């Protein structure tokens, strides 16, 4: 369980692993990034980290309420009421399932909703275990859930606002592949959705599957660029031994 | 995070640092300075401390209300409402976050709201945690939020109501470089406001990166000059030894 | 004194005369159109008929209460609520003046109350003597004060709520045009206002004098019209002697 | 904070420290002594003790309303009624600030309020935490909030109705001088005001800082004194042992 979001001027670019872990000895894939919308008045990508119970039941019941007479992803007036919609939601998920027979099992999970409606800008918001949320800007233009500090440092070096989309969604892949060759708890399919400021339309996102003919050359190409860079770096000098 | 706010004779100074506290291993840059205003008939200054969380849901709500018919930073008869609208708004905002899945976990922030609006003076508050305020006045024309006592003396010391605002804001900037030397939750970039009193203008401000060429030649100033005075200082007559 | 308001497809149009009974043997000129808002957030307008006395104290009140903690035109949440305070301004007034030293003068007057508040459409209210008031709609989409007859068949006969707003603004001018020709109780110099659905600014509206090029000619057009198709209509048939 | 009141023959004398609690850590200087009056018709002065956010909401407004059609201090028919109204006003702000948030933190306070409206005599009174009030009279002349046990002796063993004013300003700030000596909540600068019996007019008041030579003077002697009467007092009999 990895997840990347970034706002950025031209837009926003999520991506998601599919690894989870779904109980003991069950490791499974499971989609970690949801789109709604209605074409030509806004769009919202959800992503999940944390107990795949609780969040595919916030998932779950969001999806049903968008076809039902009442507060729904589809008629709240910003993304900021959507991401606290998400949050109100996983209170009533957490609620139920609390008592006695979950005993000490940790229930929690994170969440982070982006996009944009029709008539504001687009945004990004992340929200925590705790169901307390914080918005992307400027300053700090991305966010990750789960398992994050692997692939961080590739997207604190390179990524800013001003960064195209095509080359954060570049960088957000590098940082899958860091992270992924260090940490067995996440793994492909890759789920991906870049999105452009004012389009409004629904793009169809893209599958990143282990046979993924770019992925698997951009991985190779970065190692070979990393071994060349080490081997071409000067050695330390006498006073370090 | 730090910031000040001074109420000087010839207007306001502002100024605050960026880095924030956003969960464990996550720290990050914020801006925690915040403008708002219509040209020729008012300006208003919001910082923020604490909770991140809760301090930008308070600030994303006042400028989402901006745009909408009711109580807002911008139909508020004077920097008072202002100030107190703030508060009530942060009274709301725990109100929803609150809850058993929060926990113990402390969700409160305090502000500084300046400014001035047409027919009257300018005018500085600050709201503590608990939501209660006070106002600078002659006799206490700085205010302080976050970790500010390591930069509290140089004030002390040469602040005054009758200090001019490029004084006042040379002052703010010593404050924050033995700030930033001392405790390292403190850090830049910093954002700077400076207001005319009567000017009724919304002013750019600025910020100050690490490579300033101002802000560093102050500091190697500044660190020069301490160290000279330290070491013309007399010695310690027999008595003492 | 006449005014006229429409509220149309494409937002809202707002004229008055500014002939004024001021007492006996004092007819003289006073604006019959004020506006009101915030740049951004609101616009609203204001029109007077009826005793003048009267109609300036609730408009001044009005001002006043702006720049004041409490209920006002600027924090209001709705159009209607406007049109509300208003009439609500309008009972203080009266209560205050009405004693035996005014006997049995008239102090009644009119008002309609106008514009757009973020958020929500634009909307057209007529308040009448009485304190109670209408709103305008598709199927009744203008509204007048005063002395209204004269200019009404030319409203009857060619306005619709999708008439656009240009076109509106011509077909009041005519509007007046018969009224001033028939009725020496309306007079100008005219204001006039014209606000753009969802604009949310606040429109600086024109002034007619009576040396007006474009008024002047139009006038001039219409009267060498209405000659003309008066010459070339049939002539009653034999029956009608 | 102490603040000292009297009501002599001659007319009314004032004096207030200035130290004030203002949150955990940050002590500082706020002005408790404030005037308000039309020259020729009233003077009416307020002293402030206890919580600061409620003495200064409760100071602000009664300036805002001053300049406001409705009950003011300027319009008030007597000292008495202006007592009602300092009183009326801090309930209202009670009101206001109660609820969940402030918790059991204590936000009440005490005020004097004196002075002279044209046509009575000068009055003095004394507002207790609870709203309810007392007035001095010729048997108990003076009055004191604050931290006042330190400097009552010195004005109980002296001061009388008939005590003139230079004499009871001159004790008074002996009482201020043990006061400051013994306990460090309270503070220099002090503030002082005399006001002459059917003058009318706003006297500008006095600040006495640290600095002041006549304040220094005075202590230097009380203190020379004070040791002296002491060495010369006689020693206890044989019996004492």
């Amino acid at each position: 369980t990895y997840c990347v979001a970034m706002h950025l001027a031209d837009g926003l670019v999520f991506a998601s692993d599919s690894r989870t872990n779904a109980g003991i000895d069950h490791i499974a894939t499971f989609r970690k990034l949801f789109t709604f919308g209605t074409p030509g008045e806004r769009l919202l990508v959800v992503q999940t980290a944390g107990n795949l119970a609780t969040s595919q039941s916030v998932i779950n019941l969001l999806q049903q309420r968008i076809r039902r007479d009442g507060a729904s992803l589809l008629n709240v007036p910003s993304v900021y009421d959507a991401t606290a919609l998400v949050a109100e939601t996983t209170r009533e998920v957490m609620a139920r399932d609390s008592g006695n027979l979950a005993g000490n099992t940790d229930l929690s999970c994170s969440f982070m909703v982006g996009g944009q409606i029709a008539g504001g800008p687009p945004a990004l918001y992340s929200i925590y275990p705790q169901g307390n949320f914080i918005q992307a800007t400027p300053d700090t233009p991305f966010l990750q859930l789960g398992e994050s500090k692997y692939g961080k440092p590739i997207l604190d070096r390179n990524l800013t606002f001003d960064t195209p989309l095509e080359q954060a969604l570049r960088c957000a892949l590098v940082s899958f592949d860091s992270t992924i060759r260090s940490n067995l708890s996440v793994g492909m399919p890759l789920d991906l959705l870049v999105y452009h400021r004012d389009s409004l339309i629904l793009p169809e996102g893209y599958r990143v599957t282990e046979d993924d003919a770019y992925f698997s050359a951009i991985r190779r190409q970065w190692s070979a660029g990393l071994h060349d860079m080490l081997e071409r770096l000067p050695s330390p000098p006498s006073a370090y031994n």
